[PDB]
């Protein structure tokens, strides 16, 4: 029975509003309702992996697992295996997988981050799960960020704390945060960004929603506008939104948005907003295609509607040759020519590189580059033709062209990373000098660039 080249992943995010769910929630897992919905002809076809993020979840892990496994069994006639479950307060992530995948999944990790200090510490944060699926690393984050239309900067701060401190994936990747540790990273939840229009426009907003005219609302969505200004979620993707705002509904119908200020809201307005979101980030030139992104119309116990997203995601096998794992394959090599890092730092220490990859026995440290000043004031770290020749464990091009090299540029003085990025080996040619490029980030913020040329030798 062959190993897969592609799987499908369901992502769900639902703020349950501290109320039990209704008897039937199958529409969520079927990607039915509003937006980009799944074809009816696919209803019996199980996804390979289901990742379910809840916020304001009143249920025990046991009670929710029961409901989820029953719902999928009813849809698919498959009994799904629990990969992981992790709860922080009322923020929960469940990962279920087809039973045929139980021996494909390893290195399962869970973690949580609590956001804010004292007053703002005690209900907002994130939970996460990671694991390996054969040769592919998968990460999943469910975050409940700060609420309130006036708090987009706090939401962005919450994102940066979660990014920095959530401990998932391979601990040997020490310079790298969750935004570089996974082939595919999915980040979802009640991100709590709002439609930033005047509160006196509430009824106008509601009439735009009733007409399914979202353009003038999305142009004021704080997550889209903060992403456009590179304030948050740098280098993540989101599918176009074609569903109505998922918040804030009167419970037990979807006919009414409840937006007016009340004692229960802290005398805040809740203009209709896309609070509930799914974003992703995959390594360069890995297949990932959003197949659905929408909200359910028939699950009405919460003041939020559930959001679904589905993906086709490229995966790779657990490659074994006669040589690696356990030794190098003399036929393989990775060379770097005419490379330099451009950094935004005002500091003047020496820098070196670290190359990290699953295709290497362990990470490689370069010698120091040569600092020059750039035209427009910046630091240019020149590596020229000085970078090491990397020795992959396997030389087979069917393995090696599917790999990636993570790069960290580190201060010689402090050994701290000033920038992280990733280079795909999915090249147009082997034995040929080709341009390479990655942006460099630190704490998820742009710090510079790395560019130069690569030359890849495979056994072909
Ligand atoms: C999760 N807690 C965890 N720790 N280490 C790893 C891991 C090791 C090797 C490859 C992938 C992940 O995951």
């Amino acid at each position: 029975q062959p190993e897969p080249d592609m799987i499908t992943i369901f992502i769900g995010t639902w703020n349950m509003g501290n109320a039990p769910p209704p008897k039937k929630i199958t529409s969520w897992f079927l990607s039915k309702g509003q937006g980009k919905t799944r074809d009816d002809s696919a209803d019996y076809i199980p996804h390979d992996i289901y990742v379910i993020g809840t916020q304001e979840d009143p249920l025990s892990e046991k009670e929710w697992l029961e409901i989820l496994k029953h719902s999928l069994q009813e849809i698919t006639s498959v009994t799904f295996k629990t990969v992981a479950i992790h709860t922080l307060w009322n923020i929960r992530i469940v990962v279920l997988a087809k039973p045929e995948h139980e021996n494909r999944i390893s290195h399962i990790c869970t973690d949580n981050v609590k956001t804010g200090i004292a007053n703002t510490l005690g209900n907002k944060g994130a939970v996460g799960v990671s694991f390996m699926f054969n040769g592919t690393s998968l990460g999943f984050v469910n975050s409940h960020l700060t609420s309130g239309s006036e708090k987009k900067l706090r939401r962005n701060q919450n994102y940066m704390n979660i990014l920095r401190f959530l401990a998932l994936g391979d601990k040997k990747l020490s310079p790298f945060n969750i935004t570089h540790r996974f082939t595919h990273l999915f980040w979802f939840g009640d991100l709590n960004y709002r439609v930033d229009l005047p509160t006196w426009e509430a009824e106008t907003i509601i009439q735009k929603i009733k007409q399914q005219q979202y353009a003038d609302l999305l142009s004021h969505d704080q997550l889209l506008t903060e992403r456009r200004e590179q304030k948050v979620f740098l280098h993540f993707e989101e599918e176009e939104i074609t569903f109505a705002p998922t918040y804030r509904f009167e419970r037990l119908t979807r006919d009414k948005y409840a937006y007016t200020k009340q004692k229960a809201t802290g005398m805040k307005y809740n203009l209709p907003s896309w609070c509930d979101r799914v974003l992703w980030k995959s390594y360069p030139l890995v297949h990932v295609v959003c197949q659905s992104y929408g909200s359910t119309s028939d699950i009405m116990t919460s003041d939020h509607s559930p959001v679904f997203a589905t993906f086709e995601a490229g995966v790779t096998s657990q490659f074994v040759s006669k040589n690696g794992p356990g030794t190098v394959d003399s036929q393989g090599q990775i060379e770097f020519l005419r490379c330099y890092a451009t950094l935004k730092t005002k500091s003047q220490t020496k820098f070196y590189l670290e190359f990290h990859s699953s295709c290497l026995e362990s990470f490689v440290k370069s010698q120091e580059g040569e600092n020059e000043e750039g035209s427009e004031g910046e630091l240019v770290v020149k590596f020229g033709e000085t970078l090491p020749k990397l020795k992959p464990i396997i030389s087979d091009p069917e393995y090696l062209l599917d790999q990636h090299i993570l790069i960290s540029i580190k201060s010689s003085d402090s050994d701290e990373s000033y920038g992280e990025g990733c280079i795909a080996l999915r090249l147009e040619a082997t034995e040929t000098q080709l341009p390479i490029y990655t942006p460099l980030t630190h704490h998820g913020e742009l710090t510079g660039h790395f560019q130069g040329e690569i030359k890849l030798q495979t056994s072909q």
